[PDB]
């Protein structure tokens, strides 16, 4: 059977697919036409139907996995479209994680003789994260940070070594937010979570602006001015609040200027999109900072698909974590940020 | 001069006024007509102009302050209307705190010979809180909690003794949120803050529902179902997430169901108001819980005017703090929750 790892989240399904590249002439004969059809379908297309996408730039080439060489592919589609995926599959050992491994268990079992093995969402995240970092991103660093995040003329993406990754605070920004403290490969805890996550950004953005997609929400936010909607320290004090080191530019009340009817009538959709992004991102950074201080961990890695093609939020996290921690915490980012659960599920295959 | 304490916040001005009740016959003669006019104006009206309100139920009767007996009155009006207040004053030693003591300093100085003494917002909060608790609420407890907050058939307001109040975590929910750790009467720190506060509730509520007042926002929220807008754990897992003790009813993504166009088209304004209230309140409780664990403090008192006439948020905080802390933290509430800064400012008068 094909080697697949699936993470069915509240919003997106993430799929890792291992394509063998060391197929012998004899093995090619013993391949059934459906298996050959699957491999060619997945490797000859980058869009699958109307909503599936292969993230070609993330492909790991010539990986040795389970004693065979191949390429590891990364594919995503909305959980709303899982019925289409299952229906395509009805006309294999599936290691699956995420909440949908439980919610849609009976649906996967409509595929005759399919064996479904449910694996824990956070166990898979930790295993997949450690694995991808260990094999590298085709010889490049999987982990990076923004150097000199305080100075914009100098702020630049730089590689970060995670050879001894422990301890590590993992902030998983998906529909909601989970925060993990990782002390060893077999010792980790879910410290807490917050419900102000990627789904809050997209849901509030759609309500406030009428945007119809995540990418559209980000494009609006890139054009907006969040201070048209937010009430800042300087709006309350006239300047800094010096006694407690709060700069005038800090947000005192997110959307707090929207209590005034005249300001609601002048704010643009782009301003509201940016205020939503800033509100959600700052809250995540602040919760991450409190968890790091309590866990006595100084390396904070942010994963999940809220940060896909979202440099605004990454730069805001990098700057805010460094600024508000007075340089004691560092924001770390991973190239394969949305796919670690799917990889960890795939890695569970030898157990079964 | 009249004895007044003023806290000029980002949204509301809070005023504490001490009315002497031991005026002798000779003192009444030496009272200038303007002073008599002020005292009679304040004590014979409960509404001042179109936006000032005296909270008569909070009055402290027959208090001994600065060696005189009198009644302590509590008055509020929007900071937007401070120009009207100052203009009324132009046709006294003023101890003032809050950001507006700085922002509007030059405006207060347009009142001839007025001496303005700016006092720190959080120093005044701590001093006023400790003072009011010490003198009691006309012989009743100033501090209360909700007993058996987990069981609704039993949940009831009960008094709480703060005779030895230290240590104490104070969560001040105003326009934004400040969190204080109080170790003694002269030893306290601002632990952190969040910008998701009362102004976020009111601003987002107005954008989403068109409500025109705080009280209207709360009335809408009392009629709504937040789960029409929020994505719950059971929407993602089909039930509880047992491995990490997350019940199916917990919110996984605030407004997370609003990523679906069909759900945006069926949600009511009341549902959105309630989802806004729940989102903001849960975030405040969660940040409070993390700060309490880090500060090693188990008593968490919530103040500020976000909780005025807001039993929904108080009960949600009481339940959530107890539930998510597994009974280790207790949510405490104070009858004079919005006025402690104004009282603390008044208490600074003997310094000058
Ligand atoms: N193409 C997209 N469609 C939808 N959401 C996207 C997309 N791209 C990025 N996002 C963001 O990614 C978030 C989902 O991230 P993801 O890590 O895949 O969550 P999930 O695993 O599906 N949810 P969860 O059950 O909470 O773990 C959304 O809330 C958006 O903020
Ligand atoms: N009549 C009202 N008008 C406006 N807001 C109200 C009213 N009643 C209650 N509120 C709530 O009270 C919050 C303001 O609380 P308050 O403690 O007075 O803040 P503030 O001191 O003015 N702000 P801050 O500068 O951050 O300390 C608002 O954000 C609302 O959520
Ligand atoms: C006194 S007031 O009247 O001006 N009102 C007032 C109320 C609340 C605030 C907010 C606040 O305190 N903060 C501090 C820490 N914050 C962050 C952000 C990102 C990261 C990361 N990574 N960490 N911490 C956010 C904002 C300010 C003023
Ligand atoms: C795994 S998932 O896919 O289901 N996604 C997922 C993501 C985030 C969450 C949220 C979460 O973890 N929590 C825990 C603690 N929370 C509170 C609330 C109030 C108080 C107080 N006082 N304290 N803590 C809020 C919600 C849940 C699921
Ligand atoms: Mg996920
Ligand atoms: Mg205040």
């Amino acid at each position: 059977s094909p080697w697949f790892g699936m993470d069915i989240g509240g919003t997106l399904v993430k799929l890792s697919y291992f394509e063998p590249i060391d197929i012998t002439a004899e093995e090619e004969q013993e391949e059934v036409e459906s298996l050959k059809s699957i491999r060619k379908y997945l490797t000859s297309n980058v869009a699958y139907g109307s909503t599936g996408i292969r993230d070609v730039h993330l492909e790991l080439k010539d990986l040795t996995l389970f004693g065979r060489r191949g390429n590891l592919h990364f594919i995503r589609f909305p959980t709303q479209d899982l019925p289409t995926f299952i229906q395509m599959g009805r006309d294999t050992v599936l290691c699956a994680t995420g909440g949908g491994a439980y919610k849609f268990e009976k649906d996967f079992r409509t595929i005759g003789n399919l064996h479904l093995h449910k694996l824990d969402e956070l166990d898979c995240l930790v295993k997949g994260l450690l694995y991808i970092d260990s094999v590298s991103f085709n010889g490049q660093a999987e982990c990076y940070y923004f150097a000199n995040a305080s100075e914009p003329e100098r702020c630049q993406k730089m590689p970060f070594n995670l050879d001894d990754p422990y301890p590590l605070l993992v902030v998983n920004i998906g529909s909601g937010v989970s925060i993990l403290a990782v002390h060893s490969k077999d010792n980790y805890k879910r410290v807490t979570g917050t419900s102000l996550g990627g789904g809050t950004f997209l849901g509030l953005c759609s309500l406030l602006t009428g945007c119809e997609s995540f990418e559209e929400a980000l494009e609006m936010a890139s054009k907006g001015d969040s201070t048209q909607a937010d009430k800042l320290v300087r709006d309350i004090y006239g300047g800094d609040y010096e006694r407690f080191g709060l700069p005038g530019w800090a947000v005192a009340s997110s959307f707090g200027n929207m209590i005034y009817k005249e300001k609601r009538e002048s704010v643009s959709k782009e301003d509201l999109a940016r205020a939503t992004l800033v509100t959600i991102t700052n809250n995540i950074g602040s919760v991450a900072r409190m968890c790091a201080v309590n866990e006595k961990i100084n390396r904070v890695v942010f994963v999940g698909n809220f940060l896909r093609v979202n440099t605004l939020s990454m730069k805001l996290l990098a700057y805010a974590l460094d600024y508000w921690s007075k340089g004691q915490l560092k924001a770390l980012f991973l190239e394969h940020e949305g796919y670690f659960g799917a990889v960890g599920a795939l890695l569970g295959l030898p157990n079964f």
